DNA sequence: ACCAAACAACCCACCCA
DNA sequence: ACCAAACAACCCACCCA
């Protein structure tokens, strides 16, 4: 009795972002890295966003999550109640463990020859595929689809940066999406910095990125030019 | 604990739709009529919401009293599973009962005229197409039509093509139909040997109503009188 | 055994033949008792409220109440359920607004008083919103009210030039004008009166073009000073 | 009978004073009111507001933060016309009465300024770039129910909302409630003739607005405009 | 082939922030 | 900060008067 119809709570987050990609990185690979495989990311690509709704179903505040013997504590900020709480910086979400991922097959890939023989026949980026890109195409360009991504843009080559952008203008995606990789930096360069002083290195990117199939993958050369028959531009 | 995630696999596709229609006719073909198959066209998008709705993985439907068991690909939970090539999906289901109707209207004058009197496939009269049009074409704007190419004469995929020219249509929804075969051929071999026929399905789709369905020549002429097109 | 979902629809075997005038006899016959211009304003005002909880109910007839009017209505609004036969003497929200809408036509016309009541009375808010009052006439006025395209004749051929406006000024899409397109001019049929009537048709549009319509809700030195702004009310 | 309707009188025209609901406003609720229940009614705005299109109650009674005010409901398509009294709460009006107080606690002095300016976030503003160093009286006025205070917000709402029309397109007709408010003691018909000048002010000071969905910054829409992208 | 638009009163959406 | 987008394989939209 006497009780309020609604009740309300504040949402603080957040104050300084002071967040680090290569820090949260070394640390995570501290704390994870004996039982991180090939597998274990195989899986995890293919099972992300299935894990993204299954967290916004959940009402917990961490949830311990499970991909191959890959075992990973990560908060949980997908249902509205949870997120309230800020995320930290040595916190682990499934964009920044989709990232840290993909920098992880950036680096095994260069540990050696079998290790990226391993990598590149078991991990699939389903992102990357939907726009008929390969690991032949280029390992940081395959890469660069995963979310996450453009917490490393230089190892990926600006690569996340220019696919956000042909998204913008073929795929017609709200320009929203891009703020993330808008603030983020470029080696030790700022945004501010490398937006002004790199514009012809992303312009490069953009042109790699271009030469990509994209909506015209899959079809096979022969749907392309069936399809240019009855005046459709594939 | 506490949530677990693994690999599925890489596997290629051995179904044919031939043989599925056969099977789905032995299994199920007693309770196939055209008061049941009405049901089923009329009642398709709400059986997908319901299965979009479902979390269950195979769900009993009954269409009047047809009763199915179809496997539920709608519901992302469910989007995951495979789907064996004795399984039914609301598509496939589609399908086979618009090439039912097909054959039953082959079977004679009484079925002919009972499946054109009941049956009506709201995606085909949204564009203006009746039955009188023809029955392939009709037919061909049934989900699941572009299983069977031959049959309904290429107009599914003609249809597919006009929905991309007229409706602006996204490219990516052409690829079922660009991988489908017409009787044994490839899509590699008929995109080169069929390209007349293919015109032909595309002429007479042309010749539809489309965006002026439900209006006559002369609201159509009337409306012009009042600077409306159309 | 059980099956999940169960589906029969079945809805039109084959077409409608609905005439509005035996409809309108037959409603007015029946509740003309309860009709007077309190209960028909209360239902001018509450058409949109009433359809949305239509959307709410389950129920196929719903008993709705206006004032003391007292109505079983088809209920035709929900997507689930909307099988539906609409028999021709079933009365639906849409059908009723015309009744409604002719009764207020007859009405006015028994005499000064009875025109003086439903005049102070009645308003229909899809007519104000374009800035008509019963002073442009009673006809144009009550024109606006859905179903009035009902009786094209008596409203003179008001309802089609007002959805002619709307598609052309408010890009209201075209398929809204089937309903109206369909419907009889005495005894003319559509092809009839789309070729034969077209002189007192441009009378109409006309009449209707000489309306505010968006400008409507705005002070004159509302228009003024957001004329000052490059912003034309 | 399953619904019933009932006669939903003409009714009169608004004697509704936003000064005096305001100081009944404070005297009620202003014990409980500070910028940690302020920033978190701004944050909750929506969800309050769908939270009561969605509750069939005729008096709501909402809490922000420690905040406890109750608020007539006029959400429901059900509702939407039950009586308001000029005492009565809004959301609106409970979100224009708000956005006052931030304005007078500013004025307060330098450290319930800070205070203010560290904590309330209004997301209509941050959605066009507006940030509290671009003005408090034009930060503020991006506040539902900043129109009842055109004096205060210096015609800012206003403005906001010609700019708005102009360049996204607003529909016109959501620009009537605010051309029927006063300002100080003016009627609508009186400063829509006397004050044009400093309504200009502020339309231009709304226009220099990077307005871009941002924050994105002046390099970000450089940057993005070499590579043919608008905002 | 029955539903977008909605008097007067102020209200009805934009809302990562 | 996030709700969009996701290999291979398969239905993801449009929807009778």
């Amino acid at each position: 009795s006497t009780g309020p119809d609604f009740i309300y709570d504040d949402r603080p987050a957040a104050v300084s972002s002071t967040f680090n990609p290569e820090k949260g990185y070394m640390d995570f690979i501290t704390a994870y890295g004996k039982n991180i495989n090939a597998d274990n990311v195989r899986i995890f690509f293919l099972n992300h966003k299935k894990a993204k709704d299954s967290l916004k179903g959940s009402p917990k505040v961490e949830v311990d999550l499970q991909f191959g013997t890959l075992r990973v504590k990560v908060v949980n900020n997908h249902n509205p109640r949870n997120r309230d709480n800020p995320v930290a910086d040595n916190a682990i979400t499934l964009h920044r463990l989709s990232g840290y991922l993909a920098k992880w097959c950036f680096d095994e890939i260069d540990h050696g020859q079998i290790e990226e023989a391993e990598v590149k026949s078991k991990v699939v980026i389903p992102l990357a595929e939907a726009k008929g890109c390969k690991w032949g195409d280029g390992v940081a360009l395959y890469l660069a689809f995963a979310p996450g991504a453009e917490m490393f843009l230089k190892d990926f080559e600006f690569y996340p940066l220019a696919i956000d952008i042909q998204r913008v203008v073929k795929d017609g995606m709200d320009i929203t999406f891009m703020r993330k990789v808008l603030k983020q930096r470029y080696g030790t360069k700022t945004a501010d910095d490398w937006m002004i002083s790199e514009v012809t290195a992303i312009q490069s990117a953009v042109k790699v990125v271009a030469k990509l199939p994209w909506a015209k993958a899959g079809f096979t050369a022969a749907a392309k030019n069936f399809l240019a028959k009855f005046n459709i531009s594939v």
